[PDB]
């Protein structure tokens, strides 16, 4: 007989803080899974890092022994979104007091805390693949401070990379749950479904 075709996608953050992120998700019809506990990322197509501070961040991963694990679950092809601060746990370099950082994508990146008081602001984004006139709404954004030959810009805002992909990685400044358009979350799922298509075949 038939099963679900609806992919699973992980939220990895706590309950309460990430209602956002699993209606942006879970309005493109695929499931999503709060992720607290490693065991939880077996069962996952892919999985969107919302961030949080540092200090939070650093903790959980130690608390929960994340680090090898996720490791683990890029080693396996599976899609990852980090947004705001979660695009530092993908980053290969940090510019700035040191944090958890994966080294999965070919950039440096930069707390927003370290670079100069920028207050919250929208603007309007061209994201190539994607869409014109999406809303990024950049709160507390880290910098994309330099991008390498393999990082597929997507978006730029007064020419600072602001959205960039990379193989099964995809990375964001801004908060794209916070707008009820849904084609960058829209761009993310077809990017596990096409991954999940692969796995299944070789
Ligand atoms: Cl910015």
């Amino acid at each position: 007989l038939y099963f679900q075709s609806n992919m699973k996608i992980g939220v990895l953050g706590l309950q309460g803080a990430v209602r956002e992120h699993v209606r942006a998700i879970e309005a493109c019809g695929a499931e999503a899974v709060i992720v607290k506990k490693s065991e939880q990322l077996e069962g996952l197509d892919g999985l969107v890092l919302p961030g949080g501070e540092s200090t939070t961040m650093r903790r959980l991963i130690d608390r929960y022994g994340l680090m090898e694990p996720l490791k683990q679950f890029a080693a396996a092809g599976k899609p990852m979104f980090g947004t705001c601060a979660g695009l530092i746990l993908l980053a290969k370099r940090i510019v700035g007091y040191d944090e958890p950082h994966l080294g999965l994508m070919d950039i440096t990146v930069e707390r927003n805390s370290f670079g100069r008081q920028r207050e919250s602001f929208e603007a309007e984004l061209s994201i190539k693949g994607v869409g014109d006139g999406f809303v990024g709404v950049f709160i507390r954004a880290p910098h994309i401070v330099e991008a390498g030959d393999g990082v597929d810009v997507l978006a730029t805002y007064n020419d600072r990379i602001v959205a960039a992909r990379q193989g099964q990685f995809l990375g964001c400044s801004f908060h794209p749950e916070l707008t009820d358009d849904h084609r960058l979350m829209q761009y993310f799922l077809n990017m596990v479904k096409e991954a999940k298509m692969a796995s299944s075949l070789k």
